[PDB]
């Protein structure tokens, strides 16, 4: 078997993923000591928040680290707010270092990946 889709659009902003800002609990010093989630809003071409409905699956979450291999990590991402996201994942193993990667049709949002490694002071 087989089908098809389509839709059409026009008008609205342009939805501009450099512009998009990622903040949260996450790129911090002290994160959770669980699992850690942060938000991410839509931000167009002229730095407006979109504060709309996008879509269900529009964002996406890439979670990896640098010195560990094979993580099998389940990143969900739900809409709460009427405009920002929230993102969960779970794991079962050592975490030491990870690296957060957010990417958008083929297009970095943020400044990732995201390296985050030595408590605070490192050098000294």
């Amino acid at each position: 078997g087989s089908s098809g889709s389509s839709g059409e659009t026009g008008g609205e902003r342009q939805l501009s993923p450099e512009k998009s800002e990622i903040w949260g609990p996450g790129l911090k010093a002290d994160v959770v000591l669980p699992a850690r989630y942060f938000y991410i809003q839509a931000v167009d071409t002229s730095g407006n928040k979109f504060t709309s409905s996008p879509g269900e699956k529009v964002f996406q979450v890439k979670v990896s680290a640098p010195e560990e291999q094979f993580t099998r990590v389940g990143v969900q991402v739900l809409d709460r707010k009427d405009g920002s996201f929230i993102v969960r994942y779970r794991m079962y193993a050592s975490y030491k270092n990870l690296k957060v990667e957010i990417k958008f049709q083929g297009q970095h949002v943020a400044k990732s990946p995201y390296i985050l490694k030595g408590s605070g002071p490192s050098s000294g």
